[PDB]
C-alpha cells in the first residue's frame, strides 16, 4: 500500500510545482501516486538533485482514481480494420504506390486503429524498423490493454544485440527516428531537451540511435499529455505544437486572431541546473483542438533536402522537428519558409513534400470550426446516462458509434441515418475527386519515361516537375487526412480539383513535347 | 478546489483513525475529502468534540476517485418493475391480505426495485409514514441518480409544521419507527449510539419521533457500509448484525464454526466522552454474504407484544432492534429466546410472526454457500472487459441480466438458456408450494369465524392457533424472502410442505369440533 | 424505458389498490348471507347496502377506466381508498351485528 | 463393432417376424442393431424360449441410422416452462385446490 510523503518538504526546493499543485485540482493527490522519490530527498540539496527521483509514466498512474476514463481510453474498436494497407484499390489510394515512389511510404501505410495500438504498431510496421520488432506472435495484435501496459510485453527484437538501423525483412525501410516517437508515447518527457535539441540534461534528441531510444519507450498516448499531473487542467506537451504556436507567434488559430487569444497558450519552462531544459503550453481552456494538433498535424520528422540547393537536411537540424501549422493553400509557402522538401519522386525526380495527416490544420475554417466545435465534440463527447455521473469519453473514435451524443444532439431535425447520409455525401464526393487525382497524376508520371526516351528537354521536363510539386500537394493532402472531405468539404474540393488541374496542365506540356521530337 | 488538510494534527487527537488510515489502502486521501473540521480544530480538546466537524455522507464524496463504481451502483433497473403490490394475483402472495391481516403491511407491501429508491421508497410507502410524505410529482419515480443525491431534493412532506406521525391519507399505516431507517440509510452513524440506546451523546434513537429524524436522512445505502472510510478494507456498520454476530458469540456462519473463524468479524467501539457510544465490524475478508446481511435478514425493527403474557414490547426496549440471526426451522425457537411476536391475526386472534426477506438467513448450508459462493458472485459480479482495468459490478440485481458472469463461469455445462431453465424450475415449483399453503392457511383462518360462532371451545382455538403460528411461519418465510426458493430450494421444499401440514392439522381439529358443534 | 417505467409506476400501484378494494369488496359480500342468516335486522343490512353503494362506485369507476390510473393517478389512489374505507366500515357493522346475534 | 447374425435361422422359428421384416423397409436391417439373442438361439426350441435374448429398448438403437429424427425428439424446448404448478392464478387452474378436493 502506497505511504504518502510529505509534499511540504518537496516543495521546500520545488516551489514550481508548489504553485501548480497547491491551486488546482490535485491538490489533495499525494506525490507517492506517481514518484519514488525517497533516496533523492536523503541525497538533494535545493541545487544538487542528489540520486534521481523515479517518475511513473505508465496510465495505470491515472487508473486508480480516473478508471472510468482509463477504460474509456484503452477500448479497441474491431471495427477499425487493423493493418490494412491504404496503396490498395478498397482503401484510400489506389494508385499510391506509383505516385509515391521514392518515399519510404511505398514499404507500407496503413490505415489508424485505435489509439492503444500507436506504439506497437509504430514499432511493427514494415516502413520503420526494418522489420526488427514484431508482435510476440500473431495473437497479440488484439491486445489493446497490453500495448497500454507496454510495448515490450506484446512484441520482440529481433536482435537485443545490436542497436543500428537493419533490414531484418527484404522489403522494408529504416524511416523511423526519435522525433516520431513524440507523437507515440512521452514516457521520455524528462529525458528529451525541447526540440529534441542536444543538451547536456538529455538522454536522447533527434540524433539518438532511434533503436536504443526505442527499447526505453514502453506506453502510447499518456494521459498527461493533455492533462497537467500537478494542476489538473487543460495542456500540451508537444515541442514542436509550442514552437508553431508560441514561439514563431502563430498562435492557436492563425486564421482567427480573436479566437487565439481567448483560448491561448502559455509556455512553461523547466529548468536544468540553470539552463532551460523542456516545456508544456498551459491551454486557457480544456480546448480539444488544440490537445488533438499535438499529433494530428503536417509535419517534419525525418530528414530530407533543401529546395533551393538539394542539400542533404539531418536529423541534426532543427528542421526535422516541424509543425508547419499550415493550411494546405499555405504549405508551399511554409515548406519554402524553411527550404525543405522530403524526397524525389523515383519516375519524375521532381522535388516533393510528403504531407501527415492534417486535420487540424484541415479543420481551421470549416463550418463546424468557425461554430465553435472541436474534436472532441465529434471523437470523444461526455457520456449520456439516465442515472449517474458524467464523465468525457476517452474512446476517440468515428462518430458514426455514437450518433446521438456526437451529431444529433446539435442537429435535432436530423434522424441517425440522415446524419450518416450526409458525411457519406461528402466522403463519396471527395473521394471521387481523389481517385480522378490519382488518375491524371498517374498519367503525368507515366509520360516523364517517354518524354526522357524521346529526348524531350531538361528545361520542359523541369517545367513538369515544378507542375509535380502542385499536383502532388494538392492530392495527397486529402490522402493524408483521416476524414475524406468531411472536416473540410469545401477545402477539399478546391485542392483536389487545383492537383487535377496541375496533372492536365503537366500531361498537355509533356504530350506536345513529346510529339514535337517525333515530328 | 479542495485543499488538504494536516492529517498528523487531527492523529494527534485520533490515534484509532490514525492506526486505520496509515496502514490501509487510502493512506493518501487527505481528511478534506470528507470532513470539514477547521471550526473543530479550532475548538476541540483532548477528549471533548468541541464545534462539531462537517462529515460527508453523500456517495458522490467516494465519485470523484471511484465513478466506475458510483455510476454502476446508480445505475436503475428499469424491468425491475416499480409499486408492485405483492397482495396481487400476479405477484409473490395472491392471498396475503386474508393472511396478514392485522398487520400494517396490510397497507401496501411492493416488490423490491434497485437500490438507489431505498431510502425514498421507505418514506413513501402507504404503511409507513400515513401518507405525510410523497414524489413531487409522479415524475420523480424515474430520478434514482436524484434520489441518491438526497430523498428530500425528489420528495415533499405534507405538513411541516408538525412531528407526529399521523395519517395524511385515509388507507395508510404509521409503521416506521427510527429503526427502520438503519437498513435504508447511514447518514445517521455519527448520531446514534450503538443499538438505539439512549446515549447522551446521540441526537436520534429507538425512541425519537421517526418523523423528524426522517428530515435529517437523505441517502440510500452509503458507499461506506461496506468499506471503511479510513481503511478502505471490508467491513459492516450496522449494529444489529454486529450484535449477533460477535455479542451474542454466534459468529459470522452460524453453522460453521471453522468459516466462521476464517471469516470472521472484530468489533471497532468509537467512544463519546471516554464512554462507548457506536461500532462497526471489520471484516477479515471482504465477505459479501456478510456485507449483505446488514439488511437482507429476518429482523425485528418495531414494537411488538410477549409470547408469555401478551405485553407489549416498544421501542424503548432492545427487542424493537434485533437480529434472530436464525433460519426458518430455528426461528421459532429464537422468538421464544426473546419472548416476542408481531401481531395478533384479525380474524383467527393467533399471536403470530413477521417474517423480513431473509435472504442471509436461507442461503446459509445451500449447496452454493457451502461451495465457498457468495451474494456477489450471483448479484455484483467483476466486470468482463475485452480490454481494460477490472472492477466489481455495483449493480446489485437478478443474475439475468449477466448470466455469463453471474453463473456460466461456474456452469460452463450449460448454455444461457439452461442456466434460466435451471432457475424457474425452482421458482416454479417453490411458487406452487407458496400458492398452496396459502390456500390452506386461508381455508383455516376462515374457519375460525364459523367455529366460533357455532360455541367451539376456547382450548380449541387456542389449539388451532398455535398451529396457526407454524402453519404461518413457515409459509410466509417465503413470500418475505425474494429468491422464490433459489437461494436454498430443499429447505422451502420441506418448510412450505410443513406449512400446508400445520394448517390442514387445524382444518380438521376445527372441521371436526364444528361438526361436533352442529350435532 | 424511463417514460414506460412512469406509466408502469402508477399502473402497478393503481392495480395493487385496485385487488385490495376487492378484497375488501368481497369479504363485506360474503358477510351478507352469513348476517341474514344469523337474523341481523334488516336495518343493519340496509345501512350495509349504502355502504356497499360507494365502496362499489370508488372501486368499480377504475376497472370501467381503461388507463389503470394513469389518466389521473391521484383520483384514482383517494378512490380506491374511499372504496377500501367504506367496505371496512361494512365489514365491521356486519361482524359486529352477527357477534351480537350469535351472543 | 457389431457382426451381422443370420436372419434366417431366427426367421426358422420366428414366422411372424419373418412376415413382418422381409417385406418392409427394414428388410436389410440385421437383428444384431437390436437383438443378442446368442445364448436364447443355443437354446431356445420351436416353441420355448430357452434363455432370453437381450432386446435394446433405448433410443439410441434408432439414433445410428437416423440420427435427424432422433436428435429433433430430444431436443428441450426452454420456453415450455418446467415444474410449472397449475393450481396457481397464472396458470390453467386457479382454483384447483378447492375443485379437486379429495383427489391426489
Ligand atoms: C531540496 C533539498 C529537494 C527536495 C526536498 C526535493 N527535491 Fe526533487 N529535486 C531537487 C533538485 C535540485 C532537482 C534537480 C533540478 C535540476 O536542476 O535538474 C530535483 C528534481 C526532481 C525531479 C525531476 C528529476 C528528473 O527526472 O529530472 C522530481 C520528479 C523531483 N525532484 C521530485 C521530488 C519529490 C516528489 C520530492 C518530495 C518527496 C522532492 N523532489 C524533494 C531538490 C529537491
Ligand atoms: C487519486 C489519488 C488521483 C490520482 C492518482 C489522479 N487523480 Fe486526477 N483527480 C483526482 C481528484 C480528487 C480530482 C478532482 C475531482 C473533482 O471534480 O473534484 C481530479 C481531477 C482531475 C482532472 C480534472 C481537472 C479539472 O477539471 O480542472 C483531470 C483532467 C485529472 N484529474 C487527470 C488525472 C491524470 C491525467 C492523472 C494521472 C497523471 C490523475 N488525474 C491522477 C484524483 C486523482
Ligand atoms: C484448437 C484445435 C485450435 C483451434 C480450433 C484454433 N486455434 Fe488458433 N491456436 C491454437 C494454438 C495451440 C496456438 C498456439 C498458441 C501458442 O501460444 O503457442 C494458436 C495460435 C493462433 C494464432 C497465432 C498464429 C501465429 O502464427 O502466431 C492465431 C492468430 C490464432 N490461433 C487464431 C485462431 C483462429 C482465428 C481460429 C478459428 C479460425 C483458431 N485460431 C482456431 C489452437 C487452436
Ligand atoms: C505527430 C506530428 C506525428 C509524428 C511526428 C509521427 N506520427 Fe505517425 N501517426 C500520427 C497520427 C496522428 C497517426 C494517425 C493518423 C494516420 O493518418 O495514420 C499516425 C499513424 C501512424 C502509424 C499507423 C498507420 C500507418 O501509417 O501504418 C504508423 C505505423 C506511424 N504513424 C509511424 C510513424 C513513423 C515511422 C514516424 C516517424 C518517421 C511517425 N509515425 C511520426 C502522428 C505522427
Ligand atoms: C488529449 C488527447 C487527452 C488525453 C491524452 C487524455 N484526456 Fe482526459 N480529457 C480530455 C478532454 C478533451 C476532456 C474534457 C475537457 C472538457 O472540459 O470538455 C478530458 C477530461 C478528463 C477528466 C475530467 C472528468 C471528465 O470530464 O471525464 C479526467 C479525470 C480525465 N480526462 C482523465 C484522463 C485519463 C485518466 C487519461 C489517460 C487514460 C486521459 N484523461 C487522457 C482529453 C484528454
Ligand atoms: C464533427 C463536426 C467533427 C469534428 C469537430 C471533427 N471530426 Fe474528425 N471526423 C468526423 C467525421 C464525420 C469523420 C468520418 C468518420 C466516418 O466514420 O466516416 C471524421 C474522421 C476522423 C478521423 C478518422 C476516423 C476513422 O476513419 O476511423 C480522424 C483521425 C479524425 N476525424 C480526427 C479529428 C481531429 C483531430 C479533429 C479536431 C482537429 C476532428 N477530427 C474534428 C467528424 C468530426
Ligand atoms: C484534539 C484537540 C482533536 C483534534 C486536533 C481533532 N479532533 Fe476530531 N474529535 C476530537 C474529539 C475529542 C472528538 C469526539 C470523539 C472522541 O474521540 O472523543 C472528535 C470527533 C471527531 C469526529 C466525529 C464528529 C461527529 O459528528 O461525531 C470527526 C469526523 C473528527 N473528529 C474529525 C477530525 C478531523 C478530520 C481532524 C483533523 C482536521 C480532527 N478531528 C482533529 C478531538 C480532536
Ligand atoms: C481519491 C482522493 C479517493 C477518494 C475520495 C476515495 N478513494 Fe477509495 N481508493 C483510492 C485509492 C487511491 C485506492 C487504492 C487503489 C489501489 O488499488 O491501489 C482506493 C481504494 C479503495 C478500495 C479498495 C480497498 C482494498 O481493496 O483494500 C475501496 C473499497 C475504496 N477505495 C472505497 C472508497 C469509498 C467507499 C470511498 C467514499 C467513502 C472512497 N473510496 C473514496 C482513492 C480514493
Ligand atoms: C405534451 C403534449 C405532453 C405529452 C405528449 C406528454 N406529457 Fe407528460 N407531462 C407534460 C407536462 C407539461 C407535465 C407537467 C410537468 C410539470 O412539472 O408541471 C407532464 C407530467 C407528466 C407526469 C407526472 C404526472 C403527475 O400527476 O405528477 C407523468 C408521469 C408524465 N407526464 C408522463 C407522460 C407519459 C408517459 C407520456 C406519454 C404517454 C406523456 N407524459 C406525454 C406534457 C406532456
Ligand atoms: C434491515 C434488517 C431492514 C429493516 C430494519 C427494514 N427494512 Fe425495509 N427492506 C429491507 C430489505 C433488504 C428490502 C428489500 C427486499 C424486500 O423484500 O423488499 C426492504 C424493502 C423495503 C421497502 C420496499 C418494498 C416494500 O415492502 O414496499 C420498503 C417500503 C421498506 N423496506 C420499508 C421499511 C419499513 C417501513 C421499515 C421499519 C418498519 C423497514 N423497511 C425496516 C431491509 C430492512
Ligand atoms: C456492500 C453492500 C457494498 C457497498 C454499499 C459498496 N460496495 Fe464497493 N465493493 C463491495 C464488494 C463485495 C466489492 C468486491 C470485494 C472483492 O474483493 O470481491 C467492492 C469493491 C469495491 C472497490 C474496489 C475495486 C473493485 O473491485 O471495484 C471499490 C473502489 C468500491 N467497492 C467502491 C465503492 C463505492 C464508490 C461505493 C458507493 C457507490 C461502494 N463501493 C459501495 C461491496 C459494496
Ligand atoms: C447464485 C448462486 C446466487 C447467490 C450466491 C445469491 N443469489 Fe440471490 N438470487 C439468485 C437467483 C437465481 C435469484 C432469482 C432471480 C431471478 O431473476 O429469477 C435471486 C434473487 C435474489 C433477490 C431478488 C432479485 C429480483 O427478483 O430482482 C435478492 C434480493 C437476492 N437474491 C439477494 C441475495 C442475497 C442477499 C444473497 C447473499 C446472502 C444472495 N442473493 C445470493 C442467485 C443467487
Ligand atoms: C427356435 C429354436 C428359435 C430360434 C432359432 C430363435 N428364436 Fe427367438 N424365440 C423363440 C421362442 C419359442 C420365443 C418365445 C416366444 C414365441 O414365439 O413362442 C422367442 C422369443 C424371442 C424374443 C422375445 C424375447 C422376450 O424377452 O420376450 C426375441 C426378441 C427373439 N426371440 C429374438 C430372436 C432372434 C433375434 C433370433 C435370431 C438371432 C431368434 N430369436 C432365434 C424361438 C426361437
Ligand atoms: C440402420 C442399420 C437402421 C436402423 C438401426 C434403424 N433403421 Fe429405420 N430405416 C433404415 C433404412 C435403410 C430405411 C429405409 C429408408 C428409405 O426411405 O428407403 C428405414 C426406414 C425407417 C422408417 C420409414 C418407414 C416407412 O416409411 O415405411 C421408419 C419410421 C424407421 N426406419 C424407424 C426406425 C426405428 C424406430 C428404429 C429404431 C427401433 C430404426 N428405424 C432403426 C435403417 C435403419
Ligand atoms: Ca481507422
Ligand atoms: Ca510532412
Ligand atoms: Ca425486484
Ligand atoms: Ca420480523
Ligand atoms: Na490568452
Ligand atoms: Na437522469
Amino acid at each position: 500500500n502506497l505511504k504518502p510523503v510529505d509534499a511540504m518538504q518537496c516543495f521546500d526546493c520545488h516551489t514550481q510545482i508548489e504553485d501548480m499543485h497547491t491551486v488546482g485540482k490535485h491538490a489533495t493527490v499525494n506525490c507517492v501516486h506517481c514518484h519514488d522519490a525517497t533516496e533523492h530527498v536523503e541525497t538533494a540539496s535545493s541545487r544538487r538533485m542528489g540520486e534521481r527521483p523515479v517518475t511513473r509514466m505508465d496510465l495505470e498512474a491515472c487508473a486508480t482514481c480516473h478508471t472510468a476514463q482509463f477504460n474509456s481510453f484503452v477500448e479497441v474498436r474491431h471495427e477499425s480494420h487493423p493493418r490494412l494497407e491504404k496503396a490498395t484499390p478498397t482503401s484510400r489510394s489506389p494508385m499510391f504506390d506509383k505516385l509515391i515512389a521514392g518515399h519510404g511510404f511505398a514499404f507500407e501505410h496503413a490505415e489508424p486503429r485505435s489509439h492503444a495500438f500507436m506504439l506497437v504498431d509504430h514499432f511493427v510496421v514494415d516502413r520503420a524498423y526494418g522489420g526488427r520488432f514484431q508482435f510476440k506472435n500473431w495473437q497479440k495484435v488484439t491486445d489493446g490493454m497490453g500495448a497500454v501496459r507496454g510495448a515490450w510485453t506484446v512484441l520482440t527484437d529481433a536482435d537485443p544485440e545490436s542497436s543500428d538501423q537493419r533490414r531484418f525483412l527484404s522489403q522494408t525501410a529504416t524511416a523511423a527516428n526519435p522525433v516520431c516517437l513524440n507523437c507515440k508515447t512521452q514516457d521520455h518527457i524528462l529525458d528529451w531537451a525541447y526540440m529534441g535539441d542536444e543538451h547536456e540534461a538529455a538522454k536522447w534528441s533527434r540524433t539518438s540511435e532511434v533503436v536504443e531510444f526505442a527499447r526505453d519507450l514502453n506506453h502510447p498516448l499518456n494521459c498527461f499529455m493533455c492533462h497537467d499531473p500537478h494542476s489538473a487542467g487543460p495542456r500540451v506537451v508537444r515541442d514542436g505544437l509550442i514552437n508553431a504556436v508560441v514561439d514563431r507567434g502563430l498562435g492557436t488559430y492563425p486564421h482567427d486572431p480573436v479566437k487565439s487569444e481567448q483560448q491561448g497558450m502559455t509556455k512553461v519552462t523547466f529548468q536544468r541546473g540553470r539552463e532551460d531544459f523542456r516545456a508544456i503550453g498551459l491551454l486557457d481552456t480544456a480546448d480539444s483542438n488544440v490537445m488533438c494538433a499535438q499529433c494530428h498535424v503536417e509535419y517534419n520528422c525525418n530528414p530530407g533536402y533543401q529546395l533551393s540547393d538539394g542539400s542533404r537536411v539531418g536529423m541534426d537540424d532543427r528542421r526535422a522537428n516541424h509543425f508547419f501549422w499550415a493550411n494546405v493553400f499555405d504549405y508551399k509557402e511554409a515548406a519554402q519558409e524553411i527550404d525543405f522538401f522530403d524526397f524525389r519522386h523515383a519516375t519524375t525526380g521532381a522535388a516533393l513534400p510528403k504531407l501527415q495527416h492534417p486535420e487540424a490544420e484541415t479543420f481551421w475554417g470549416s463550418v463546424h470550426e468557425r461554430n465553435g466545435v472541436a474534436c472532441a465534440d465529434c471523437h470523444m463527447p461526455k457520456v449520456q446516462l439516465e442515472n449517474g455521473k458524467v464523465y468525457t469519453s476517452h474512446s476517440q473514435r468515428t462518430p458514426r458509434d455514437m450518433m446521438g451524443q456526437a451529431c444529433l444532439n446539435c442537429h435535432a431535425e436530423w434522424t441517425e441515418d440522415q446524419a450518416l447520409y450526409a458525411i457519406d455525401y461528402i466522403k463519396n464526393y471527395t473521394h471521387g475527386k481523389i481517385v480522378k487525382s490519382e488518375y491524371w497524376l498517374a498519367k503525368m508520371i507515366d509520360l516523364f519515361p517517354v518524354a526522357k526516351r524521346a529526348g524531350v528537354s531538361e528545361d520542359v521536363l523541369n517545367q513538369a516537375r515544378e507542375l509535380h510539386y502542385d499536383a502532388h500537394l494538392y492530392w495527397e493532402w486529402w490522402t493524408a487526412e483521416n476524414s475524406v472531405g468531411f472536416h473540410n468539404p469545401d477545402q477539399a474540393r478546391e485542392s483536389l480539383m487545383t492537383s487535377i488541374s496541375k496533372s492536365k496542365e503537366a500531361v498537355s506540356l509533356l504530350n506536345d513535347a513529346i510529339d514535337a521530337q517525333v515530328a
